[PDB]
């Protein structure tokens, strides 16, 4: 029955595989990427009329009937996303009259205008001189003097936030302004009677920081700031040291952009680092068939390649299938062998991790490393010396990254400081990188493939972590994926692999939870709203990926031969396309709970295949 | 008479002009460049068999009958140059038996072997493990902690030495060894009974430094060196900040190569600065028509373009000649506008200088800047706003560069510290950058073109400098050119332009000196030996350039209508080629008096033209 679905899914995946032997699906987010790119160009005085055009199509293409933009497809209108998109358009050419601009402006007004937008959105407008710098949370270059074991030192922030802060310190130090031509001035973002509803700090504003912030805005006005020069060079240096091979910074949109501006501020437009970081942007761009152009918040080669392999294996292809070897070989060349920031906590840990993108050595993540090593562990490559060695280095690294609570973070160890969550500046998304259930789960499943069971201390400490973190209804939160189905599926699948007993009470209590949220159409769905409102916990339109997850959770718990189980499999079979692929008009990926969502293109093809491969195994 | 010769010369230059509108002749030196390149590749594990071949033909081709290599054509055999060339060859494939190897080795031995070579030559061999690191002058990373106003702080060394030291500190800190395959081991460089005659420090070795060095090799052996890590990073950052646009460092062979090695040592072969720094080398390479390949100690676009224009103007072409405009425009885009190291002494001086090579913003030199501004001053470009503006920036910069003695240096101001000239490490060439007569002369000639005479204090202070520096026989030393003819010609030409009286006693005493060294053939010659032995002061085979110089000195002193004067003109007219050019099998350029000589390709064509253009003016 499903076999024909599998065969068709396989030849499809294999078709999508690039020549070098890796897979790479585009990553989706929201328009703040493109909108900020437009402004960045303006700042660096490098505007290409042709690019602006493609960008304008995209922006509009993404606008909804009501004239706004959301964080995910079918999501509620977002203020910040729309404010930025609005400014971006008005700069490209759009007159504040045209219908689209009308609808957007009205929504922006009905919300309290520019005065209600996140800190970033206001800062960008500050850079172009449309908002007072005095009303922007201050982040001094001097932050660079905090030691390794001090409150608020850069290494207390998560990798993604860290680089940004360092970069912005330099920017806010000078508080530069790059005026927009009169034609694009956006005063109408203030015209509003609605009371401005400002978003506070992620964890709550402590009067201390509030005070301090004002203290910094005052000091910022003095005539002399002793050692600031040194503070700035400290920041600049930190940046020149960690620039990524592709010319980016961390392989993410945020710090990259800011870092460039910081150099432009320091008259280094014709320094190697600046030039590289600039022409490096193109790689992250994407030409849309309808004339539009988009920029990616990040790229996922390693990731896609990793899952791609695992899926095709559980599917049926030989552990030495010449096509999967191209992947195996490729992955091996990716392994990082040099100390990154993670080393500040583990100076004696030997490098061996992997990263999300192509060439980003200073920021390998636990999630990727696990999937990659586990994937290789299933292949039989030509040089067994390399495969054997690679797996070892990586394995030993993942073990040395385990945090205090037995769980695994994503980039650093025990990055659980709760201090940064109160700073005025931090009011958007996560700022720290503590251990999560999904990452941990993935790690355990990686060990499980090797054999290491519950007998091993490392594993027990982790399993204990998961047990304590399980939700009342028996589900598991989803951090880097949407959401409880993603998490519940991850854990159960893992626990099953590390040897734990699938008959346990807490286990069963989870499987029942899965069968319970199965939609009528036989599949499973969970809307992104599940991060905001608990009513959407496991509820939502059925998607190929989210189904496959809730399905792996069942196959793992032994209930592979069940009603709900066979039911779901049917969904994947019927919803499949003639070419063998699958469609998924929703986001199943998470950046920051409730603040940033991602659309992983491959998920729709890879996961359904992996699930069907595991279902075929259960018989 | 001479007109045809001039016309013939002109059309030639104009034919050599690149499309972009600039001129660029290759720069010649000795084989230590290519030989060190070979080793560099080995270290970075990037050897291209095909290249090695082209480098071999080159090396052999440059070897003389006696089986040695000198610092200049027709020069005495050099030990260092030959030792390095020898090792380079043996590594490429040459067996110690073959004739070339025999003759070369013999010479090496008759001199005391490896133990007599300069500090560098021994260090390179140390890097490949053929010489003990303990016997190499130590330069600690800690040198990075010396303040701006302290003994031996990096800013006390001249620009070219400075960058190198910073780079090498990192290298010597680790004292790495990259073993040569048994096949190329060079123990035979020790086999010698001749007593090793070592070269001491440039200015004399004070037992203080001698002992100190020992202390360093001692401290180098301890188990802990507090703050060294920080000293290294201090030096690494310094390098990252000053990497040149073209991925080089200073636009010179030395620091560039070492910088790369220092990055390789720090496992940064993946970092952008290294990548760009590596692939940037090709630009300095040169394919020889006989199958060989050479590397340039540096490149001279700006310079060549600068003189090229001035020559073609004094010759006769219109100040707005569309072809010279291409040059004018080009030069304008070159002007540096950002603070370099020179700014450490003149924080309030506005950027406006130019550099020797294509893109090297942190190191503009007085010489270039003067020639360029002066050259622009003689043109009529479409945008008189920029031409006027540029000249001003450049002018003001030059002035703000004048040192205490009224004389101008090349890169920094009052870089006359005599401390560095005693360090054990510094035993090759110049290490400081004090004011010279030639640079100063060139500067005065630039101001003269505008109109500023002897009334202006700036000028007078400079002229006083020259007067005090004149030699007993009435000649002027040549620093960046060979030699007294180069200098004497520069000064007199300048003095004439600033308004000074050409009838003065000290002036005439110079012109007579010129006429007294006019070779029988009607031309002028001055061998590079004139730096070593005073017998060759103005003595040597006649060359097109050196003649033109001694000829401009006469035309300036009013003696344009003289016997010696017309005599010389004849030489240039006869020795001229059918194509209009000129040949010059000798070096008329200087890097370091008595240690490094350069062959400026263009000189033979440009200067003879400029002189004939000025001779045509005298009538
Ligand atoms: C828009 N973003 C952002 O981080 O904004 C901020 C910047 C600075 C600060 Cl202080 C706070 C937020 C995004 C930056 C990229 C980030 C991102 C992080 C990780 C990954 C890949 N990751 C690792 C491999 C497995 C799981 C997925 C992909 C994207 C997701 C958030
Ligand atoms: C081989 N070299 C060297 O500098 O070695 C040392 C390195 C470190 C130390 Cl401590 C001592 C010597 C050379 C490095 C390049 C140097 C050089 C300097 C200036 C120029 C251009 N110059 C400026 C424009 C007009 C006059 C010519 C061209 C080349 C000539 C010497
Ligand atoms: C120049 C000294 C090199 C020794 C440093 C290795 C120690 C590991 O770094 C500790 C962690 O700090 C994070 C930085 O790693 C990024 C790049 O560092 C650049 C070259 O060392
Ligand atoms: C990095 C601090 C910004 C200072 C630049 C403003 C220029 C003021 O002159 C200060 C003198 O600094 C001398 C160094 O030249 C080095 C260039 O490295 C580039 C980064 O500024």
């Amino acid at each position: 029955a499903y076999a024909r679905t599998l065969d068709r899914a396989v030849e499809y995946l294999l078709s999508c595989q690039k020549d070098e032997g890796y897979w790479w699906g585009p990553l989706l987010s929201n328009v703040t990427m493109e909108a900020e790119y437009v402004l960045l160009c303006h700042i660096l005085d490098r505007v290409d009329r042709d690019r602006m055009e493609k960008i304008r199509r995209y922006l509009l293409h993404e606008q909804r009937e009501d004239g706004t933009w959301a964080l995910y497809p079918g999501g509620p209108p977002d203020l910040d996303t729309t404010i930025e998109a609005y400014v971006a358009l008005k700069y490209i050419g759009m007159s504040r009259d045209e219908e689209p601009m009308q609808k957007a402006l009205r929504f922006i007004q009905s919300q309290g205008g520019i005065e209600s937008s996140r800190v970033f959105t206001r800062m960008w407008l500050a850079l172009v001189g449309e908002y007072p710098w005095e009303k922007v949370p201050m982040v001094p270059p001097e932050i660079m003097f905090l030691g390794k074991r001090m409150p608020l030192n850069i290494y207390e922030f998560g990798s993604w936030a860290r680089a940004t802060v360092v970069a912005l310190s330099i920017v806010m130090s000078r508080q530069p302004v790059f005026p927009l031509p009169e034609r694009a001035r956006v005063p109408e973002l203030y015209e509003t009677d609605v009371p401005p509803r400002r978003r506070g700090a992620k964890g709550g504003g402590g009067w201390i920081f509030d005070a301090l912030d004002r203290a910094l805005h005052g000091y910022q006005k003095l005539s002399v700031h002793p050692f600031r020069r040194a503070a700035e060079i400290r920041a600049l240096d930190w940046l020149l040291e960690r620039q990524a091979g592709d010319g980016s910074w961390g392989g993410i949109q945020p710090p990259w952009f800011y870092a460039l501006i910081a150099l432009k501020i320091l008259d280094m437009t014709q320094h190697p680092a600046f030039i590289k970081g600039w022409e490096g942007l193109e790689l992250y761009g994407v030409e849309l068939d309808y004339g539009g152009w988009m920029f990616q918040a990040s790229i996922s080669p390693v990731w896609d390649t990793g899952l791609a392999v695992l899926a095709l294996r559980a599917a049926g292809l030989p552990a030495d299938h010449d096509r999967l070897v191209k992947a195996g070989e490729w992955l091996l060349d990716r392994q990082i062998t040099v100390p990154g920031d993670w080393a500040v906590k583990r100076p004696n840990l030997k490098p061996g991790g992997f990263a999300f993108q192509f060439d980003n050595v200073y920021y390998p993540d636990v999630d990727d490393t696990a999937v990659v090593v586990w994937a290789l562990n299933t292949l039989r490559l030509p040089d067994e010396r390399r495969r054997r060695d690679a797996m070892t280095k990586g394995f030993r690294w993942i073990v040395g990254m385990q945090s205090s609570n037995g769980g695994w973070g994503a980039y650093d160890v025990d990055n659980t400081s709760d201090l940064p969550n109160h700073i005025p500046f931090c009011d958007f998304g996560e700022v720290t990188d503590p251990p999560s259930e999904d990452v941990t789960a993935h790690v355990l499943e990686c060990f499980g493939s090797f054999g290491y069971d519950d007998a091993w201390k490392v594993i027990r400490r982790a399993v204990e972590y998961l047990k304590r973190e399980q939700k009342p209804d028996g589900s598991w939160f989803g951090r880097w994926g949407v959401n409880y189905l993603y998490g519940t599926g991850a854990v159960v699948s893992a626990l099953k692999a590390v040897g734990i007993d699938t008959r346990e009470p807490y286990i069963q209590k989870a499987l029942d939870w899965v069968e319970q949220h199965q939609n009528p159409d036989g599949g499973w769905g969970e809307d992104c709203r599940s991060y905001e409102d608990p009513a959407y916990a496991g509820k939502g339109a059925s998607t190929p990926s989210q189904t496959a997850w809730a399905l792996m959770a069942l196959i793992a718990g032994g209930r592979a031969e069940s009603e709900a189980a066979r039911r779901g499999v049917q969904y994947l079979v019927e919803t499949q396309r003639p070419d063998g692929g699958w469609d998924e008009p929703y986001y199943t990926g998470t950046g920051f709970p409730g603040d940033f969502y991602l659309g992983y293109t491959m998920y729709r093809h890879v996961f359904p295949t992996l699930a069907l491969g595991r279902y075929k195994q259960a018989i």
